[PDB]
Formats: C-alpha cells, structure tokens, sequence
C-alpha cells in the first residue's frame, strides 16, 4: 500500500529496552542472549510489487523473510524457531503475529518521528526497539 512505503528503507538500531527479557521469555538461553543483546542490528526493508521483503543484518545472526501482506507464510526465526506467520497493515502498523507450539509472539513495527519502533511481544514480556534510517 501507501502506508508501506514509510517502511521502505535501511535501518540502524539505537536503541533497545528489554530485548535480553524477551528472548528470555521465548527460551533463548543467557550465552545467546548475551550476543544477540551486544550486537546493533541493521534490518532492510524492500517491497517488489505484491512481495515485502525484510533482512537484518548483524554479527550475531542474518535473516531473510518474503511475504505477501495477509498470506500465512513459514517462518525459520533468528533463535531457530520454526512458526506460523502473517503480516498485516493496522493503519500505521505493520503487525507481525507468529504462530508455534502452542505459543504466540507479536512484532509490530510503526513510523514514529521518523524512527522505526518495534514492539516484541510475548507474555508478560514486552520489548521495545528504536531504529534510525540510514537513507
Ligand atoms: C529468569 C530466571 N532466572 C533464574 C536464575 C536462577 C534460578 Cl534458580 C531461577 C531463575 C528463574 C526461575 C524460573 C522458575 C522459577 C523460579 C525462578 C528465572 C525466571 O525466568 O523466572
Ligand atoms: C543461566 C541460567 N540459569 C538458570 C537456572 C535456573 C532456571 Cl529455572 C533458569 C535458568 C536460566 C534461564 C534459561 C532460559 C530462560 C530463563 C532463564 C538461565 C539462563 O539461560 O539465562
Ligand atoms: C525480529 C527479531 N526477532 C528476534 C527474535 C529472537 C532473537 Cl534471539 C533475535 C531476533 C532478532 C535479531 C536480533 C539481533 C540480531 C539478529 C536478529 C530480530 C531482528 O531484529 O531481526
């Protein structure tokens, strides 16, 4: 859509609240959360026609997802989960629902000031994490 394109883009992370928790909360052991938490990811978002695609960049782990906006699609995540997705646009936010063993976790990522805010959650967990376009 139109909304989307506010998205489009390269993105460096600058700040970060509660990540170390959240991936806690998913199961992600301390020896890994401790090197995914260090590092400050750069995560590229690119739109072809019908198909987004979404790539984070980082020492600790590199990811690539495609996607049609409203279609249920496999995921393999950064800690080796292997979900249910579907992405779709709220308005202004691109919301991330992922499907697993029972579980469910939500990535929702909005434009705010001109910095990209994505919100990690899972339970009681609740990440926040701020990125800056690089442009
Ligand atoms: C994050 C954490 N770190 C710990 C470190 C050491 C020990 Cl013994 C316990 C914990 C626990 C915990 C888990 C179940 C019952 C009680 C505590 C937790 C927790 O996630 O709730
Ligand atoms: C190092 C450690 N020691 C523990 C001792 C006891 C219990 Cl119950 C939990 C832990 C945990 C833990 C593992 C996953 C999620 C949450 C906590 C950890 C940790 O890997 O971070
Ligand atoms: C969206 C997401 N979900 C995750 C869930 C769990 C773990 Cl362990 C890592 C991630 C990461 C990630 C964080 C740092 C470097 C690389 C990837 C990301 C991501 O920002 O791309």
């Amino acid at each position: 859509s139109h909304m989307v394109d506010a998205f489009l883009g390269t993105w460096k992370l600058v700040d970060s609240k509660n990540f170390d928790d959240y991936m806690k909360s998913l199961g992600v052991g301390f020896a890994t959360r401790q090197v995914a938490s260090m590092t400050k990811p750069t995560t590229i978002i690119e739109k072809n026609g019908d198909i987004l695609t979404l790539k984070t960049h980082s020492t600790f782990k590199n990811t690539e997802i495609s996607f049609k906006l409203g279609v249920e699609f496999d995921e393999t995540t950064a800690d080796d989960r292997k979900v249910k997705s579907i992405v779709t646009l709220d308005g202004g936010k691109l919301v991330h629902l992922q499907k697993w063993d029972g579980q469910e976790t939500t990535l929702v990522r909005e434009l705010i000031d001109g910095k990209l805010i994505l919100t990690l959650t899972h339970g009681t967990a609740v990440c926040t994490r701020t990125y800056e376009k690089e442009a």
